């Protein structure tokens, strides 16, 4: 699965342009506010606090506990500033609502931010872990009260998270050399470049229904699924970039594939939830087989903090699947974690996920920054503060939705393409069939002479030059030949109308040249 | 290696003592404050810069990087905030000492700290590659120039970094199973918990120059380090816990061992550089063969930042030692970098390195966070605008030295322990031998008694009941039998006096049960 030659080529004109070309990913130009001013403040009092026990110069000493909401209460204005209104609010709510002591919270915050300690635990800070535990349940979970039962373990982005999940599954002999592994279509390329996926034979499900049934599945598509040799699924929902999530039949399936298949592993990467009304998590579905990889990044343009979490059922089919290794293996995994724990046999998967990303030696300083941990508490406490809809949405997830919309919408109508407006399109990119497009305007001659002598970098140069950059960064294409790729994350919304506009113009300069 | 089993049951008991006891670890008490106050201003900043693009409810836009230093400026308040000034300070710095670009200086400070981008490059933000890479040189590289023909790679602190090189040498066929590598004393145990490490054969060197010899290293520690056989030298240097920078001698003796072994690798662990005067950077001594790992941990009090970075030359023996590896190595590295980027056998290590940390596949997302990076910046700023002694000191490391040292001499005078006052010493550590100071106070027969039945976690849990607590945080023991293990980096200034005192106590109550049967 190289990357294009040629896209990598292109890159090199303009590097900006490298992520959304050869990541596949759409970098946000929005960002929330409020958390990251939270912050700011956390900082702000925490070094205040600390020139309380050293004063001298630059140096500042440490902070005391006891007392310590009191004090941050005093220090705050919440009639002059939102954020100090917000970081009392958010106190109170994890008090009340959280059953958390004011104090411990503070003092694990202003620490955290002020940033004076090692992670401690290693794989998750106490209440932060309690927040987001909260907060992924009321934006993906519906109905499902699994918030007291998950473990978590934060990353950096889930980019670290995937990165994490293949090793220590392979490290712990859940995946081996020969093992079969379902993905849901698109598949994301970057995934399978991890080089230990060659060791696997991976087999790609389309769980999308089709009218060509009764709108349902393929009946092929679901024995790939339920073959007994798949080990693992592993999914991106809603995808990227067909801005998709599992509708009923999907979820329905996958159920019934563990239903089927007990030992069923599956690792969901669902951080374009929020992008869709009542969005419903497979683990939220399978607690018990699922892995799910959580991602901050696009909801709340927080993509440089690389904030990213990893999430187990406290019961889960990782643990049990160890549990049932031979002997052999088993007295292996004994060794490799004994030199850092007193009772490796019953040390729990998200635990060796953590002692795994430092190479066991380095786990008792493994662990996400302080910070990257209280800017994934302070998001989450936003959304805890103002959700409606039983919890999937809030206020800014509404402007956000709206946002991704209107420059679909914007692109779209420009170009006189095909719009999906269900509520399990996510918007965030766009995936138009120039070919047809072409064939539409111009007919099936030109279609067939396009189809022939279209490159896809000259296009992209040539879209440039009509907007006077070297390369537009969120327009590419997708897998498919004639398929355009656009990321609704990346432009100002006046650029998409704009882009609409100059793609049919592209065809008319094509269409004269085949003339 | 094995973490003690008493002692991991002993951290269950005080989770607060773990990462000293069986990590190894002194957290700072302390804290630079001015990076901190600095970072939290760009945000602000970069908030209101935001909302010129959207401004909706709790949502903002993007930045904008035309003119961003003016609009800074003009936000910041010199004259009232401290904070302010620096920054101002900080990037004109860039641009008169640095010859940097002041309105993409700010913007990649500004877009940083407010994190609305994906780290780009990879590797390391350009700017800040250049402040770090001045940084380093000033405080460890003295009359050596290398700050313009080194590469960075910001990492989660220097414990990512070992893991990544680690990794990284495996995967690039330059530590292969049954190879020899040479450790300084007192070996770093977390570092050999490492599981790869289990299948080299590892040798332990003395470089310490004793009155044996003519105050020079023992002929065997010389010829183990340049024994043929040895593939890589990997140091903490200044070592933890015996707190000892390398001497002249010591550092000539690898100068030596590169000259006769111009292959060997080296990789230095110098996060307690600054906490000794003078030092010398082993990266500065023999940069060719040497990747350098540093810390803005312990000086800066920031542990929680998790702020590393990995240093190689741009010309380095790791690049020309996988380029002199058999047709079927090189064609294996070949397709294990080219999904990836169009020349594989020509990328750096340093980038491998950063390749390989996210698995190939997710090396373009791959890289330190942004407010990470900007940290590591601004950090960087606060010496390089006030450094004395050539680059080695600033006023906070002035501050910094003397609060360890002072806690150094309260803990040895309360307790009439031999100190360590030489320009070779930390004084972040201290190891002190408990058995030779029952003997000295009480007699042989006595030291004889307490060593044949001395137990570790009762000496331990006495101390904390004589203190209040549970478990005192910064007091354990080292690798030999009644050595006592300190940190000068956890407790205040005034319990070390209180510490010393008590372990007189201590002895005096083991002593009076010796007498009383």
């Amino acid at each position: 699965f190289e990357i294009s030659r040629k896209m990598l080529a292109l890159a090199q004109k303009n590097e900006k342009s490298n992520i959304f070309l050869n990541a596949g990913r759409g970098n946000p130009n929005w960002i929330q506010t409020l958390a990251r001013l939270a912050f700011v403040r956390l900082v702000q009092f925490g070094v205040t606090e600390s020139k309380l026990t050293i004063n001298n110069g630059i140096m500042a000493g440490y902070i005391n506990t006891d007392g310590i909401r009191e004090r941050l209460f005093a220090f705050l204005d919440p009639d002059k500033n939102d954020e100090d209104k917000f970081l009392i609010d958010a106190v109170n709510y994890c008090h009340t609502e959280l059953g958390l002591n004011r104090d411990k919270v503070v003092a694990e915050w202003v620490n955290g931010a002020v940033a004076n300690n090692y992670p401690v635990p290693d794989r998750c800070l106490v209440n932060t872990e309690k927040i987001i535990n909260y907060f992924l349940q009321e934006l993906s979970y519906k109905d499902a009260n699994l918030a007291e039962q998950t473990d978590l373990f934060p990353t950096e982005g889930g980019t670290a998270a995937i990165v994490y999940a293949f090793h220590s599954l392979a490290e712990n002999h859940l995946l081996k050399k020969g093992d079969k592994i379902a993905i849901n279509e698109p598949i994301f390329t970057p995934y399978l470049r991890i080089p230990e996926l060659k060791d696997y034979e991976l087999v790609e499900v389309d769980l999308h229904s089709y009218e060509k049934n009764d709108w349902e599945i393929e009946p092929n598509e679901i024995e790939k699924l339920k073959d007994p040799s798949i080990k693992a699924l592993i999914v991106v929902n809603p995808t990227n970039p067909t801005s998709k999530e599992f509708d009923t039949n999907a979820l329905n399936a996958i159920k019934q594939a563990v239903e089927k298949n007990p030992k069923l592993m599956i690792i969901s990467d669902e951080v374009y939830g929020a992008f869709v009304p009542n969005f419903k998590s497979i683990y939220s579905v399978v607690p018990y087989n699922t892995m799910l990889v959580y991602s901050y990044s696009k909801l709340f343009g927080c993509t440089g903090w690389r904030l990213g979490v990893i999430a187990l059922n406290e019961k889960n089919v990782f643990d049990d699947n160890i549990a049932h290794l031979d002997k052999v293996e088993l007295r292996q995994l004994h060794k490799r974690y004994s030199s850092v724990v007193l009772d490796p046999d019953k040390m729990k998967f998200i635990d060796r996920l953590c002692a795994d990303s430092r190479s066991i030696g380095l786990y008792h300083t493994a662990g996400l920054s302080t910070p990257q941990q209280i800017m994934e508490a302070l998001f989450s406490m936003t959304h805890l503060l103002t959700s409606t809809n039983g919890g999937s949405d809030d206020p800014y997830i509404d402007i956000a939705r709206k946002l991704v919309s209107e420059r679909y919408d914007q692109l779209h109508d420009a170009m006189q393409a095909p719009k999906d407006e269900t509520d399990t399109n996510t918007h965030y990119y766009s995936l138009i069939d120039i070919y047809r497009l072409a064939e539409k305007i111009y007919g099936k001659e030109f279609r067939d002479y396009l189809t022939n002598n279209f490159e896809q970098v000259d296009f992209l140069l040539k879209l440039a030059e009509k907007n006077g950059v070297v390369l537009v960064d969120g327009v590419g294409f997708g897998a498919k030949p004639g398929e355009l790729r656009v990321s609704q994350a990346n432009l100002p919304t006046e650029d998409y109308a704009l882009i609409g506009k100059q793609v049919l113009e592209l065809l008319k300069e094509y269409y004269e040249e085949f003339k």
